[PDB]
């Protein structure tokens, strides 16, 4: 039912193998996300589809602003998954019709998530800034695009605990 966008903004500014590996990281979210129930690919340009080596007929792709596909669908409010949040994800979140994880990989860390935030909220959308933690600490809990998101099905759709999901995930 709600969306799991995958926000590719950041994209030309990755080397080769960072865009492989971003890539790789979209198809095994989809084919987790196959196992449960959807997913959309923001900033979706033609390497990214040429790198992508799974079904695009499958996924949504928008080459353009995230911000246009929110509005385009009818969605004003969103949740970004940021691992920089003070606020842990929780129950109260899953109303929400769009989940967003960064489409960003680490090469050491930087806080690159919260500037999609920045970003979306100057575009008029409210965003919900969300942290999955491991006994209140992201120490833990892993980081990998698809990781995330099955930290968050296995929340949502099994009723797994934070805790438990994470773990399970780890
Ligand atoms: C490899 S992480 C990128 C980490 C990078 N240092 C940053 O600050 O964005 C890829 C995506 O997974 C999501 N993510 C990773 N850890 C998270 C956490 N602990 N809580 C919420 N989202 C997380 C973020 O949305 C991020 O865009």
């Amino acid at each position: 039912w709600p969306y799991f966008i995958i926000d590719l903004y950041h994209w030309d500014k990755h080397t080769q193998k960072e865009k492989g590996k971003i890539a790789l990281q979209v198809n095994q979210s989809y084919g987790l996300l196959r196992d449960y129930f959807e997913l959309a690919v923001t900033w979706a340009n033609e390497e990214f589809r040429e790198m992508f080596h799974g079904p695009l007929d499958r996924i949504t792709t928008y080459g353009g602003p995230t911000s246009e596909f929110l509005k385009e669908n009818g969605i004003n409010e969103v949740v970004l998954l940021d691992p920089w949040a003070e606020e842990v994800l929780s129950e109260k979140d899953f109303d929400v019709k769009a989940f967003i994880i960064g489409g960003i990989v680490d090469t050491n860390k930087k806080k690159t998530t919260p500037k999609i935030g920045e970003e979306l909220e100057s575009a008029g959308i409210k965003v919900r800034r969300r942290k999955i933690v491991l006994r209140g600490d992201v120490v833990g809990v892993p980081d990998r695009i698809n990781r995330i998101l099955g930290i968050i099905l296995k929340m949502m759709v099994e009723g797994k605990s934070m805790d438990e999901a994470v773990y399970e995930m780890q």
